[PDB]
């Protein structure tokens, strides 16, 4: 699975410079993932763009984030470990079973006091956030759910994250078809390309869409 | 040029999210460069390429940063905009006529005040720096390794000494070829630093200094 001009330099990129500095236990999740799930494996965040994300979370110095999307764990894994030792998630998804195939993992790399893992559909818990008493403020928001619902989240997520604060959204580019399809695409495909519209123009943030794993879009919060 | 499985997949990015936001001085680098240099101006980092490193910078908090590799200024510019109002960068290329096409531009934007240039080979300006004892430790937070490949491996023993513990080294064409190769399996073993390549431009890889 790539976006990019050949499979082979998708590999290169694994085997010369993630594989080498990956976690065991983020290799545990991927193997554990494929033998449960096949190609449905391919929803997790690619190994690349994991170690992109890190390191994006260790230069902003972020310790309170938002996962909205969990699987089986790798992107929660990447964040738990990337994160202080007092770092805190709050990680929505409303299949605990796929969490349950990562968390022995999860626990083996000692970071799941880190993670507050909520079995939900993230609408209502983010609406429960807004309307919730104390203040919920994120400094990294990682949206990697169902696609029909990402405008929502924008909204919801725009006043959860700091100013200065990332939402960042995945899938991105939808195996090039926002600007193509393949046919059990298809339905991913306008809700993505309204998504795309809908950040490119918004003033509140700033933006970044990246060519990495199937298109990430960063939204740094500026008002 | 694109490293992406499509050019018009290339071209989407920078429609839909780049050229509504890009500043306009960093446009008209972009046509004065054509102008001037015609195709070559496939040299200067891409648009999509340039809001990444500029929000990057902001993310970092970057405040002082080196570019190795100028050219009409593309990435010099973003880096400027990026930065805070007494942001600095010493940006370094043999090649002064290149720098001056996109200088008027640079100038227009306000930053000019931010950057020395200085006309040389980059090797030497760096050995001076490591010469210079008595400024060791104002160091770079951010630096941007985008010349002569062959000298990439020697950029980064320099770098490695002259950027802050917590600071990026950011090398460009990393998907490129023979130094390319030998560079990216050299930063694969350095321990001194945690890396992550992307999958953008030409390929960049980051390099985060932790020793
Ligand atoms: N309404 C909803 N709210 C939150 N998550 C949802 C959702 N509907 C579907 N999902 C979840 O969205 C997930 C997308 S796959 C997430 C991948 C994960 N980031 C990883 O790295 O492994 C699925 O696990 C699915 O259960
Ligand atoms: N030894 C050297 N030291 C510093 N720069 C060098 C060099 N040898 C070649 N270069 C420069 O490396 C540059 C590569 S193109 C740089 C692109 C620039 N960052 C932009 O966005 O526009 C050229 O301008 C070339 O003059
Ligand atoms: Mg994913």
């Amino acid at each position: 699975k790539t976006i990019l001009q050949s499979e082979a330099l998708q590999k290169y990129i694994f085997d010369t410079n993630v594989y080498p500095r990956e976690h065991e236990q983020l290799k545990r999740i991927r193997d554990a993932t494929f033998k449960k799930y096949g190609y449905r494996a391919e929803l997790s965040v690619p190994p690349d763009e994991g170690l992109f994300l890190s390191m994006l979370l260790k230069l902003m110095n972020a310790k309170k984030t938002l996962e909205i999307g969990v699987f089986t764990g790798y992107s929660l894994l990447t964040t738990a470990l990337a994160l202080p030792h007092d770092g805190q998630i709050v990680a929505i998804d409303p299949n605990r079973e796929a969490f349950e195939v990562g968390l022995p993992f999860i626990q083996k790399a000692g970071v799941e006091h880190k993670i507050n893992f909520i079995e939900s559909d993230a609408i209502s818990v983010l609406n429960e956030m807004l309307s919730d008493k104390l203040k919920m403020e994120f400094d990294f928001v990682f949206v990697d759910a169902d696609k029909p619902n990402y405008i929502n989240y924008h909204e919801q997520a725009i006043k959860l994250v700091k100013v200065g604060g990332v939402i960042a959204y995945d899938n991105t580019l939808w195996y090039g078809s926002v600007v193509s399809v393949p046919e059990r695409l298809r339905a991913s495909q306008k809700p993505i390309i309204e998504l795309n519209k809908y950040l490119a123009s918004d003033p509140r943030i700033e933006i970044t869409q990246i060519s990495i794993g199937d298109g990430v879009t960063l939204c740094r919060r500026i008002l």
